[PDB]
């Protein structure tokens, strides 16, 4: 019987590459999304054509609120309803935008950035654990948390909290055979918004090849961590940054 | 003119010692509290007896909510109203209790993440917007070796490390330094049996005792002083080597 | 076929690394200091699997005036035997207490800093100058929570972290990646077993080798200056 | 009686500032030096004119060799011979220059960079501890150890080892009441050989004031760590870098 995985924010970009690689490795997948309905359904279609009844979508807003625990429980439940098991949780979905110290209200910024990057991962990890082989969770972190982007405090706090979740959950869930690890991209797929000369500015910073990570390269590290080759690894965070975090100002 | 400091959760234990030591250094102080009104007022009266009109109290819940930003703005405002300036913010108030993975969970999130991280962020924003300026965040030396089943508390304290770094970077142009003090084992719970208190004390390499509140306060006093004028984004462990000790 | 140098490859973790590399399709230089019989025994086993794919190399890795020449010749042995050197695994390691309050202190320095840090530095330099190229340094997950009275050992492993970072930075333009694997408790030299969150047991050497294999692979092509803990959560556990 | 301190490489720059500040706080001092004999004696003359019999000089090479243990023993012994006690050791002396991976022999570079930055601190710590109130050791580290200068591998290895010494020595010496801490400057006093325009390049990188640390600012953090205000602090490293280590590439 095939194992099953939940990947949050899996309709596009890095989460999609993670979903695809998991599926190619033999997993059934829940493709979670928020706004990208067309891309999500398109992916599930691609994957089911490849193997029947192996992918479903699940729409959920991961902003912090009094019903976020219910939404997170429902995401996990959807995997069990579709596949009868849930072996892997990948916490990939993430809001990312500046929140200068000196538009959306600050209430909303806190709820979105801390919700998506930290609180939802915590609730999903809770629901995953309580619903329970090679069980594991992989959190998408950030290689640059100690050298943050200017004016991204709430985002950075969110990613720092996710490091703490990775460590605390690895410690507490180890007795249940659940491993909890992280993958920390540096510069990977760049914003569709961002201009090209600015893209090349970031690209030129990366020691290894003067280029951003492909989504597939980020996915490779996720696959390692969920695999039987990582069965003694828990509470570890693998940087996938081409040495970017090593470069001084 | 004497500088002014806001200390959150200053009615007792560590925040109290910090408020006392700031006051003794010559600061006027806003003693923030949540539930401990009598202790907060007792402290203000004691400090005002030392120097008239140098201490005020300020009640506020720092739990995350849609009123938290306004509450934080008012805390900072109260220092300006009382003393006409606000030179130092100390983020000390902190909820701390287990949240096992296996109060409603939404309340635990609001309290643990609100006090430890979001309120410090909102207070930092308000402090900066209103401008030897500095902020000191009370962290935790044991965040990479956390207590079992304290995930939300640990997340909040990591978030606070992130805030200290991000705010240090962003506020350095405005000449505001942002640092942390990270206790290991300090003031134990009042109700904790001495036998359990001794299990903790014996873990600490340096003197097999917990840090006094005054020892934690000493590091805060250093960071706000003219002797730390180039220090920003640094976190000082005050843990007697506890974090160095393997399982 | 690509070729790999594994230092201290005769026994234990270094042996598991060499075998797994060999199973992945590498030709391997099995380096040894004292364990000649074991090194040849491994070489024999690997050459029986595929002819002319494993050779041995003797060198003492203690710090000295001759360490640079020794490290140069280890790298050269790989080029001589296989005509290329794609992977360097710095696994060889001295391990023993050096209390702050038998061997002279200067010998303890030569072994604990020479084998753990200086030899990896000189092997790295030789590897880079002779050029999916990568180096993997065998680190220690307990570097920040060290064994009592192990200062020199801990110093050498910290220096090995510093080498991993500096070399990853400096050698990236050359397409040489440089990473580490940080075991917690693997092969002992029961108290420790019960401390480990994940299964209350030590890592097999094979579990360490798995992480090395990942890092040298096409699946780690963007990973440099990263250190992967393989410690079953041990470093997360407070005193 | 006044306490006594050994400061290594104390003839000029940051070591002098530390010895001066300790002397100003009331310590008697051993001004260790290697080549800077004139500057060392000049410093001692100034300090002794301030308070008679309160400063001595001590010449020693701190390069690694089979006699380094005897040299380190003698430095500590010089403090007991002059002052009857040794309360504080500041490991400040440090060789610093590039050793590219791709002049001096490599054996000499290793001996100098690893000897001065790591092995001598270890031997001095050993001697200090064995010769033995408020006892402590302060190690001069480097805030940039995780974002190192290109081509400084041996220097970087030395400072990492020094971080390890600080942690290991704090653990093992705590039972004896000896505290062990570090001060990690970012950019402080720039090289005498460095041209002004290159100095300004480094200055502009520092968020807090776009300027290097003064020697006094570094000395201030040392004075804190040796003081009664740091009585529970051990195994801590205080960055004094104006935010420099937080700035991404
Ligand atoms: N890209 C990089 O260079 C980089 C660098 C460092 C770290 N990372 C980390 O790696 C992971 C993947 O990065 P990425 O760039 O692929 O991410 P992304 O495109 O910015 O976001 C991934 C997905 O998160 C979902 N999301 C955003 N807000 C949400 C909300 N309120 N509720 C539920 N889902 C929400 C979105 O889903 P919908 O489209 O369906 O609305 C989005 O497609 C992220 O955790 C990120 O922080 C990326
Ligand atoms: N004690 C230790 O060993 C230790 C160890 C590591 C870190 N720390 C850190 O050091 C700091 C001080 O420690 P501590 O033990 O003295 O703290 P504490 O006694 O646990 O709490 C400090 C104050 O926090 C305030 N607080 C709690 N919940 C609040 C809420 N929802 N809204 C507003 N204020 C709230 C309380 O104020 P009221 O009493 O007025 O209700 C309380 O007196 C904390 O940041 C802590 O995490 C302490
Ligand atoms: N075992 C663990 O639980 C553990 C924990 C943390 C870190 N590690 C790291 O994992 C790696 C391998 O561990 P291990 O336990 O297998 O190592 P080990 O058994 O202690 O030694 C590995 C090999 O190092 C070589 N070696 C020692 N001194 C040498 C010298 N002076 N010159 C040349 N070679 C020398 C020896 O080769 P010869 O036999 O040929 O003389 C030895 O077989 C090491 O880097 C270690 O620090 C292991
Ligand atoms: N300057 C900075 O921006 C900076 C940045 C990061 C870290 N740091 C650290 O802060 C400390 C002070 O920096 P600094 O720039 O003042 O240092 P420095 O001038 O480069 O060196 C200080 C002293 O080290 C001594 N020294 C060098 N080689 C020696 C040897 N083989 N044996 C014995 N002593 C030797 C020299 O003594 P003699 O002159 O008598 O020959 C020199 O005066 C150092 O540990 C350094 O690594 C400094
Ligand atoms: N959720 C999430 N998190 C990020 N950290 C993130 N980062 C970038 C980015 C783009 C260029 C340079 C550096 C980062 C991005 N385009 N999207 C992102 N989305
Ligand atoms: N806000 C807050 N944060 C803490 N980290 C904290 N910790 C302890 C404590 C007691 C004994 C042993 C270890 C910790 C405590 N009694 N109160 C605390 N309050
Ligand atoms: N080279 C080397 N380096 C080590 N760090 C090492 N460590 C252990 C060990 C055993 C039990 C608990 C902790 C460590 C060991 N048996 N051999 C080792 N060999
Ligand atoms: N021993 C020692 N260690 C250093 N790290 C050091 N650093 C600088 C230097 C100045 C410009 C920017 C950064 C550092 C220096 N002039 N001397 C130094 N000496």
């Amino acid at each position: 019987e095939a194992p099953a995985a939940v990947v949050t924010g899996a309709a596009k970009r890095i989460g999609r590459a993670i979903a695809v690689k998991l599926h190619q490795t033999g997993y059934r997948v829940v493709i979670h999304y928020h706004n990208s309905a067309e891309a999500a359904v398109s992916l599930a279609d691609e994957l089911n054509k490849e193997r029947s009844n192996t992918a479903v979508v699940c729409q959920a807003d991961l902003t912090n609120s009094n019903v976020l625990p219910a939404s997170c429980e429902e995401i996990i439940n959807s995997c069990f309803r579709a596949f009868g098991r849930c072996d892997v949780l990948v916490n990939n979905a993430s809001a990312f935008y500046p929140t200068p110290l000196v538009g959306k209200t600050v209430e909303t910024q806190v709820a979105e950035l801390i919700g998506t990057n930290a609180i939802a991962p915590f609730l999903l990890t809770m629901s995953f654990a309580q619903r329970q082989s090679n069980l594991s969770i992989v959190n998408l972190c950030d290689a640059m948390v100690d050298q943050p982007c200017m004016a991204f405090s709430l985002y950075n706090m969110g990613k720092h909290a996710l490091v703490g979740l990775t460590q605390s959950a690895a410690l507490e869930l180890a007795p249940y055979g659940i491993r909890v690890n992280g993958v920390a991209p540096g510069v990977s797929l760049l914003p569709v918004a961002m201009g090209e000369e600015e893209k090349d500015k970031w690209r030129r910073k990366v020691p290894l090849g003067r280029r951003e990570a492909s989504a597939e390269q980020i996915a490779d590290a996720v696959i390692f961590l969920v695999s039987g080759s990582a069965q003694y690894i828990t509470g570890s965070i693998i940087k996938v940054d081409g040495g970017l975090s090593l470069v001084h100002a």
